[PDB]
């Protein structure tokens, strides 16, 4: 309908939106872990700084998903951002642990998006998310997985111990 | 309950995370109208960049409640972020309406949480309030009501030159 | 039959071709386009500016469609080069709506080349078309349809006016 | 009795003089906390930093009110300082509780002077606790919960170690 659009199907339109509303809901997640690290009673500075930084990238995601939207001749729909999924996120470990089955869901709405381009021969789609996500997202994971590693050889005999070396070392 | 919590009541911190939940609001709201101007139907990027800018200065806001929250020994509590009012915004001078009522409701909930902050002897919360939200929030609805101003005052029998005027020489 | 040609189907090489002539004959529109709004009866510099700027482009992409060709070993072909469709342009709307006609053909084009690579499996082509001319192509869509959007809401009841405040105030 | 006095009851007058002395009183309790830390025998040089660094702040707030008594037209009077509670000071999480005792009791004797003001109708009192020392005290509080939380995680079944950990990694 847009005098512009060319290629884009309802389909990609659709699932765009969707993809929107899943790196806004995530944005959100990341900003109740981050404020639950900053809590005086947890009170890990750098895990805080990790985890705002994320809430940070992820919207930044969903704006340039939302410029693309735009530039195809599609129209942005905004829907109801669900809560996160937890009020208390725990240790650094059951936040990472919850970080990174975050972004897996993440990467296979990605991959899921670029599946229906595919199959509705939208090379543009494909690109777009080649370029901007889908790296990102494995980079993402890979460090997720590198940190996590970490975090469980600290656990020990010394959990405290542990959680305040790993913020220090590594995340500060 | 918490070992910094100091004179500050159960009324302030749940009217917090309310106020946090109407900022969060705010900004998914200025994020709906942005993208609705970049619309290539619509094409006013000094209006797109105008409400693009309001909603990270919500964010901010609400991320300010937050460190706040966590400052006086408060939890914050994050609940579902309801979708903007509209999906599709009208003429510049309907947008502008649009804003010039959120920001009143924001103000108004701002002056309810002084009150109450008052009402529990409070002198943080209203210091805080004063110093970071108050002025901010006359200002831009002083902002905005000149803009609702000369928006109307462009109308005339030529609408469309208008708001291209507006654009142009307020906005950009 | 080039000593460096591989995985290179007769087919993509021919449809090279035809592109580069496609390109080529935009360029001379572009050109025709840009020194009509400079003839003295016409006498709209940002909209000549324009319309240059884009046959210096379109002369790019058929020169990197070249050395592509060149690279993958298969022997560049000229045709003769249609000339532009009209000898006068009209307005600067009329002007826009046959700019914006031409981009979409090249778009198509371009999309028919990615869809042969894909049915050829030459991923190299495929890479080449995505990340030289498909965004590049879905970008000045854009913006040509945020120019017509504005061109429309400036006809109004004063259409010579709406006409110079277009150039002045967006294109110059 | 004061030229220049003004709005400023006796109430409030005697009230800032017993708030100096709270002041100056803290200050010499950091100020034995912070040579404690500096013992061969304890040698925590990041902890005797930080409360060397608390009793110029307490000094320094000390001295702000005794300006602002003068500019008022009240009369500065001066008692007897008492010693610190303590000759020794115990582990670093000891000492660290101590500190938050005492900051408390100064936030309250502040809250405290904040509602007689009020009482008095004193907005300039009002104001200068809100401008320069209720935020301070808010911040440092949370800054001592923060530091009493990490203490305690690195506690474990080797206190040496958690305290040497600290003391170089968060202090120094
Ligand atoms: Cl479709
Ligand atoms: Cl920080
Ligand atoms: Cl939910
Ligand atoms: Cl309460
Ligand atoms: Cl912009
Ligand atoms: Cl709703
Ligand atoms: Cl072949
Ligand atoms: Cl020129
Ligand atoms: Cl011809
Ligand atoms: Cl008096
Ligand atoms: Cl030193
Ligand atoms: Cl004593
Ligand atoms: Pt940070
Ligand atoms: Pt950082
Ligand atoms: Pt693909
Ligand atoms: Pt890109
Ligand atoms: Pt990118
Ligand atoms: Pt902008
Ligand atoms: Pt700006
Ligand atoms: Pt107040
Ligand atoms: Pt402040
Ligand atoms: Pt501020
Ligand atoms: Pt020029
Ligand atoms: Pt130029
Ligand atoms: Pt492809
Ligand atoms: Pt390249
Ligand atoms: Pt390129
Ligand atoms: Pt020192
Ligand atoms: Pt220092
Ligand atoms: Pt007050
Ligand atoms: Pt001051
Ligand atoms: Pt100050």
């Amino acid at each position: 309908s847009s005098q512009i659009r060319q290629n884009y199907s309802t389909e990609v339109e659709a699932a765009v939106n969707r993809l929107v509303n899943l790196y806004l809901r995530a944005s959100y997640t990341y900003l109740s872990l981050g404020f639950y690290f900053d809590r005086d009673d947890v009170a890990l500075e750098g895990v805080c700084h990790f985890f705002r930084e994320l809430a940070e990238e992820k919207r930044e995601g969903a704006e340039r998903l939302l410029k693309m939207q735009n530039q195809r001749g599609g129209r942005a729909l905004f829907q109801d951002l669900q809560k996160p999924s937890q009020d208390e996120w725990g240790t650094t470990l059951d936040a990472m642990k919850a970080a990174i089955v975050l972004e897996k869901s993440l990467n296979q709405a990605l991959l899921d998006l670029h599946a229906l381009g595919s199959a509705q021969a939208d090379p543009h789609l494909c690109d777009f998310l080649e370029s901007h996500f889908l790296d990102e997202e494995v980079k993402l994971i890979k460090k997720m997985g590198d940190h996590l590693t970490n975090i469980q050889r600290l656990v020990g005999s010394q959990a405290g111990l542990g959680e305040y070396l790993f913020e220090r070392l590594t995340l500060k």
